[PDB]
């Protein structure tokens, strides 16, 4: 009798609702599709791989479509040797953790509060002394209470024995730049910096790239154990046509255009990371000093072939696909104040930014976006337009957790802070608002940073913004075009 | 030949799915859609914020539409003091970790299966006694198997310093009430039981509110390092507006009704912690006792600029928008067996319900919804409509654990149950199944609870039930109603 | 000026996304639906439930559809006594920690390479020269560099007293093989195998089914711990109509076919794992030794309830509805190079593939498809169709994170391979690509597995290859087939 | 032991009936009421000076 | 005419009544509340002293 009342006890207002209902929960329907399949397909580069140099590949024609992209890389695995014992000990050098440039320049920020004879001090008396001046230094510029010396004094466990390993998140530390290239015009640039951001931000709980990338989330024990052998990483190359099925690269109605993907490589010297400063590092299976040539790299495309009726179709009609492309500014930070001013183009979705201190990139930590002493680097930052405020001076976590609640699958767990003029900017096929760049005269993002942030042993600290907009891919009688 | 024989190899059952086939893989499509611009702007309360009172906001009218709320909140960091070192040493009680009210309270169910001289007993024997009785007591109770007393000594390596902090998930215990005004009628309102539970079953991976709402998932040494210094904490407050963009709140179709936001704010004794009875909770910048006054907050609304024409045609048509309001039942346990009269009205989607001991909320542990010991306090529970079962009799875990499977983004950490009448009651626009309340002459939710709780030292005890309901908002001529 | 200047900012681009818009953000469009409910109701076996047995249950007509279907398992809490303190210590064998047939067979691979008297040795000399050994057999077998031997002593601190405890995941282990019945027809087919595969792979972020199956990431101490006092696990059964309620199976369309399902229950022996060989383990609540018969299981079906109108609609034409159907290729594996022929029919959307160790099994480990000393039992796979390459020799990592990061929900945490002919395989409405199985001559899937797996004390190694392939079920006159 | 459950209370309202032609005018024409309502202003006081 | 509560009564609570329509108008309005007697015992020879 309730169950049937409640189908009866209907009025005017669920009549918006329910009246000439178009579906049901109790019958499934659903859509046929025309005939596809994929393949994978392992392709090498056109030109030598080996690290700080430039390689490119022209990518094959071996579907009607282009879908997903990875760059495959493999690492030789390291071991290490006294330079006493070596018959050529001459090599690049290597961060060593018997010289952490990045905990020497916290240290040199509260040497002004160190009280007492600091120079002639026990070892175990330094330490006491720094904390204790940590304390005051954090008292002084930031009102906090005083930690517990105790608390303070995290040992890492390190180990007590000599190893070297690849750096945190090698996979895209490995790609300084990458370019996808279409008849000779790059149609899209990602960066390292860019693709770490992407993944913290957009990366999904459950489908993090920590394995595929050579990220351990800045647990050394795991690099260390990881870089002993040999490491196969796929790194996902995150282009406009990867985004959605949809959005694939049509192959055949670019048909007199080469596809080529180019990558600038990392230099060794930045990709290794060893205990001690005398230390040579060697291949592990060859016993060689490892060089710039132990770089392998091959790119794994995904095909998609099409029924000959699609094929047909989409070689007489592709038209024109919405592309997402990256746009960056790099500046150097010498200073509390910083203004950096965007010249970019286009519609733009949203931008991204961080800061990296110059200790923590000599320290081969280059993803470590932590002010002095793994604070935050961003104290407030203001977006200007045409010297207009479009977002008045807001705190760095609102920046970073307010903005990435909002508008992105996740949180960032580093100092990423990002700003979106679109209702979600993860759909790669639903334009959800944008500002157009090309049509302000200035935009500037006026940034406050904490106190000492690019003084010192911190000048030439990085400042990277990346800007996502829209613009429009058009393929015309065997040609593709921006 | 094999994927051409593919896409021959057609019959009459394929023709259901792809003749005629409306969608390609191979090319993208996009709609194009108005202008618009999102703005975020930082708002002052229009009275007084402090801890225990009441405080209000009148919201601008910035933009067209109203989206995102966050209520930002600013804590003071904590120091402490001896209370014989402070000149006034008057303050306010906090709960203390040398008097926790919720292990005696535990203790004080296993002093019947005590064996042997307790009361002249050392302290390391007294924890032996105490570890033996507890494995007494529960195999009495629940047939549970003997725990080695060895397993149950858990010492939380607790510092040896003093130290103050803000309770777990702060951010929302601060939220005792929000309401949502529009005209001087209320529109909805929020509870702080009610904001954790919503994060516990709708917070999907990778974006919990973890740092934005101050919560560490239960580890007090985390809570005392942020407690240090200043907290600014980004509380999202979850309006039907705030769910998703064609929800936004038409501040132009509303013109003539004052938008509120109101706010009960938790009691200053409640929010934090301290590791001994005597010590005195300073200000950590200013030096002096923390003091209701010190409670800092503002309202951040992100509002949406429209263009001419869509700004127009919503002042002239805004319609109505369906809405979901909250609605809470709330009740005092002193008894194993609860019956909760739930006069809830409209068409429920969901409700959720948890219990609090009373030892807990004492404690300052305000979302630790578990029973005695950390066991589950429910043991079964049935949903009457008019006498009748329409949930016969079913166990804590299904409840818990089989409703969250089925119909939230996340299976909860606490003891939070829920019960679904809607197939994707997360979702906002999508009307997929309710009970009508309002037709019902009783809907009763019978509890069997654990043995003893209620009991003695938990008299008092809290039963939480909320429920989510649908209703319509309308706009016309610059008024909004219910 | 500015915003108002990009709403005119229009050229013939914006035309194809915003012309003649259908879409605005600024108002909220709803469809109604018609009145149904939602009624979860647990049903017991029609015949005997046991350990090792078969027992198979008669679905009740409750409602028109039927929606969720969950195993509801009732294990005791376990004990365990000294055999000598037993009055009948005449049970099955269990698995036992201090007969640990996994490390034996680790041993036995590293024999080869262990220098000096082992024989002889101390027990902590033996353990020196087996980490030895293993960094020599890896240093062979991989070209490893060796590992500092104090870092392959991990100790599991396990408890110094007697125990017993459930196999991991112990709810999809007891369920070796269920069938879903329709009218006497096996509809679908799902595995124990099969359905941790299912929830690594499809398994979302803060919806594991961990308590649900009693899986605690292998923690020995929480298996323990959960196996003191009784277990209520509900094991969701992934019928093609508990996806989406579209495909919720119709009741009333079906009504001359009894609807059963049918469980095949795992071996007690297979269930349990103890600290001691010489333990006799006990039902914790009843004090007798533990049997086939103490076996509890019952099944919760969520039934939907249609208004008249629908209900009369689905009765007069259900249609037909699209299902996904599983198969599977179970193969002893005695070699290092293995090739599976799959023969599986119909459109096979995906594939799924993972290797077991028979000292994994033995040892009571059921869902540890890791390698000897826990590394990647495969090297490479190659897929074949006709004998030609579909898919080139790819490296196991290609298998394991590309596929899954490509096509699935999460990443696998064990060694479980996939291959997606599908852009959307968990898309259980939208055909979204699949290979016929039928049209193919022959399919097979080549391995390359690590150095000696298959050999010696792992000869009878498994592999289990598990297919997902679409089917139609019709509802005619009262009757479902296939 | 006194707990929260022991609060008792009910509402006693007097209620009015009037005559039939009085009751249908008041239906017809109620019209409006003068009301007076209650605001309130709470406010924490840590200082001589407010 | 005296009125029970729609919902459950208790202290630090917060209850609600729909006022019944027994007539044309509504008049006074008084709330009955009933207390119980006190009595105190040492906590030393309480059962349950919490």
């Amino acid at each position: 009798a309730g169950s049937l009342t409640q189908l009866l006890a209907t009025g005017s207002m669920d009549a918006a609702l329910t009246q000439n209902a178009t579906r049901t929960f109790w019958k499934s329907s659903y859509q046929k599709h025309s005939l596809f399949a994929l393949e994978s397909i392992n392709q090498p580069f056109t030109t030598q791989v080996q690290f700080g140099a430039e390689s490119h590949i022209t990518v094959n024609r071996q579907g009607d479509l282009l879908s997903w992209m990875y760059l495959k890389i493999v690492l030789p695995g390291l071991k290490v040797q006294n330079q006493a014992d070596t018959v050529q000990p001459t090599q690049q050098s290597f961060a060593s953790l018997d010289n952490d440039v990045a905990a020497q320049a916290d240290v040199s920020h509260v040497l002004p509060y160190i009280e007492g004879a600091y120079t002639e001090a026990s070892l175990n008396t330094k330490e006491q002394l720094i904390a204790e001046a940590k304390n005051s230094y954090e008292a002084a510029k930031y009102n906090a209470a005083p930690l517990p010396v105790a608390a303070q004094m995290q040992s890492t466990e390190m180990p007590d024995f000599d190893y070297a390993y690849w750096t945190e998140a090698i996979g895209f530390h490995l790609i300084k730049r990458a370019e996808f290239k279409v008849g000779g015009a790059t149609i899209d640039t990602i960066w390292s910096e860019l693709l770490f951001a992407m993944e913290e931000l957009m990366g999904r709980a459950g489908r993090r790239l920590t394995e595929t990338i050579g990220r351990t989330l800045r647990r050394p024990t795991e690099l260390m154990k990881a870089s002993r052998q040999e490491q196969i990483l796929y790194v996902p190359l995150p282009w406009y046509f990867t985004k959605h099925p949809s959005l694939a690269f049509p192959l055949v109605a670019a048909t007199y255009h080469n596809i080529q993907l180019w990558v600038q490589w990392a230099q060794l010297n930045s990709c290794i990371i060893k205990s001690r400063s005398n230390l040579v590092v060697l291949h592990a299976e060859r016993n060689v000093p490892i060089s710039d040539d132990h770089l392998r790299a091959s790119l794994e495309c995904t095909y998609v072939h099409l029924e000959a009726a699609e094929r047909d179709a989409l070689t007489a009609n592709a038209g024109t696909q919405l592309i997402v492309q990256h746009q960056a500014h790099l500046q150097q930070v010498s200073s509390n104040n910083v203004t950096a001013r965007l010249n970019f183009n286009f519609p733009v979705l949203e931008f991204y930014y961080f800061l990296r201190r110059k200790a923590n990139k000599d320290a081969g930590d280059h993803f470590n976006f932590s002010g002095i002493g793994g604070r935050d680097p961003v104290v407030s930052a203001e977006l200007l337009f045409n010297n207009t405020a479009r977002v008045t001076q807001k705190p760095a976590v609102w920046w970073r957790a307010v903005q990435a609640l909002q508008f992105h699958s996740s949180a960032p767990l580093t100092n990423i802070y990002s700003y979106s003029f679109s209702l979600s900017p993860e759909d790669p096929i639903t334009p959800s608002g944008s500002a157009n760049f090309s049509r302000l005269d200035s935009v500037e993002l006026a940034l406050t940073l904490q106190d000492d942030f690019g003084a010192a042993h911190d000048a030439n600290s990085e400042l990277f913004v990346f800007a996502r907009s829209y613009n429009i891919l058009k393929f015309t009688n065997g040609l593709a075009g921006l």
